[PDB]
């Protein structure tokens, strides 16, 4: 019973919104001493708290193989701290680690809140229930 | 003049949802014989037609030797042809490659169709209208 000329609409729009914000995601990496795996790495640990590496890798998807090889690559360059239980491994955010991905996402605010300049308060209001309704629904 | 607790919540969603996306997108393409920078590269070939790897580059945002190996890739695979005018060479899509992409955008707008069962007449049409504004601010 939907509308498929709206569907695909929607589904373009989505694609070239989100490949957008991947640029945009990209330049503002280029100033500083991350890749765009470790920002997903870091911002998963800033908000998730200590992760095991299995932890980890299900929430980017990555085979285990490819986190290790992330994670030791950031604990290298002291990002983040292998720590065992007192009571099993977890990933620690370390703060070195914390300050580079506070400063991107705030960059990544900064760049966002340009791009909204031109939205009325109403139209935020209602684009922000919008995004809020479609990840409620795209996350079961 | 900007409100940075929505700003940040708006970023967030933003992020999470293009996280989500592109997961979604790679599902899909674990059922066909092509790639994630396949797909781009098919897709951008599909909507504008017949590109330069200078244009084709530009598009995706990647250095020319990348995407020499890429369209290196997808010629050898027969999803697309390099073609010189008769009065400079571009890629062009092969139906092959066509028939492929169509029927992956077919199956991302099916399973947006799903994710948006939830959403009322109303909210459909508002939500196309805010990321149109999006798309629309956010590429100038
Ligand atoms: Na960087
Ligand atoms: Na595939």
């Amino acid at each position: 019973a939907m509308n498929e000329r709206t569907v695909a609409e929607l589904e373009k729009l989505l694609r070239y919104i989100a490949a957008n914000l991947k640029q945009r995601g990209r330049e503002i990496l280029t100033n500083y001493p991350i890749t765009p795996p470790q920002f997903v790495a870091l911002q998963w640990l800033l908000e998730e708290g200590d992760l095991t590496v299995g932890e980890l890798s299900n929430k980017m998807y990555l085979a285990c193989s490819t986190t290790t090889d992330l994670v030791d690559r950031m604990e290298r360059n002291g990002l983040v701290a292998r720590v065992r239980d007192e009571h099993v491994v977890r990933i620690r955010l370390l703060e070195k680690g914390e300050r580079i991905i506070e400063e991107v996402i705030e960059k990544r605010q900064r760049d966002l809140a340009n791009v909204l300049e031109s939205f009325s308060d109403e139209e935020i209001v209602v684009f922000e229930r919008c995004l809020r309704k479609l990840h409620q629904e795209m996350t079961k």
